[PDB]
RNA sequence: GUGGGAUUGUGAAGGGAUCUCGCAGGUAUCGUGAGGGAAGUAUGGGGUAGUACGAGAGGAACUCCCAUGCCGUGCCUCUAGUUUCUGGGGUU
């Protein structure tokens, strides 16, 4: 689909990384971790915290990385979470780190090159990180 | 009428009068429903369709499917949390 809309082409996945985390940048455009900003498509609730999970588009910035990339906001994608959700078929799974992937507004990937897996719920969403994704668990 | 009690404060025994109360319900199920409360609400995707309209740039919508957010009422098969079963083990 590569649109930022995908709670009605998702299933319910666990969240996991609310705003004011930090993730580690799976591509190779020089940025070495992402800051979340917030999260694209949260409607509103006194109090709580937007938060993202696998498959969603977030707005964040570069801390640590070239000097080129930082202090700007940037659009990107989550591909690995830590906090561990259930599939349908009755799985439950988790990863070791989390991490995403600097991508377009319009989900065009910026880089070239993806390290570890990557999930299907992201990559069913997200053609283009499927494309580059070395394996897809 | 019947059965119980009791009369005003100064000793005991008998009678009389008067007054008050009781004289039919108890126990156990299944239901009715006047009145009162009152709740569900939003977004996206597929398809329609690169269609209608328009010189062109551009660019919709309903029946019908599939998901999700908030809210509400529960539940403990799975996953996670909690241990004074101090359960088993280890260790100063
Ligand atoms: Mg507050
Ligand atoms: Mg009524
Ligand atoms: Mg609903
Ligand atoms: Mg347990
Ligand atoms: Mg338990
Ligand atoms: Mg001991």
């Amino acid at each position: 689909k590569d649109q930022a809309n995908v709670k009605g082409c998702r299933f319910r996945v666990s969240v996991a990384l609310p705003v004011g985390a930090v993730v580690n940048c799976a591509d190779n455009t020089g940025a070495k971790n992402l800051y979340v900003i917030s999260v694209k498509g949260y409607h509103g609730r006194l109090n709580r915290l937007p938060s993202a999970a696998l498959g969603d588009m977030v707005m964040c910035s570069v801390k640590k990385g070239k000097p080129e990339l930082r202090k700007k906001v940037l659009n990107a994608v989550i591909i690995r979470q830590r906090k561990s959700w259930r599939r349908k078929d009755g799985t439950v799974i988790y990863f070791e780190d989390n991490a995403g992937v600097i991508v377009n507004p319009k989900g065009e990937m910026k880089g070239s090159g993806i390290a570890g897996p990557v999930a299907k719920e992201s990559a069913d969403l997200w053609p283009k990180i499927s494309t580059h994704a070395p394996a897809i668990v």
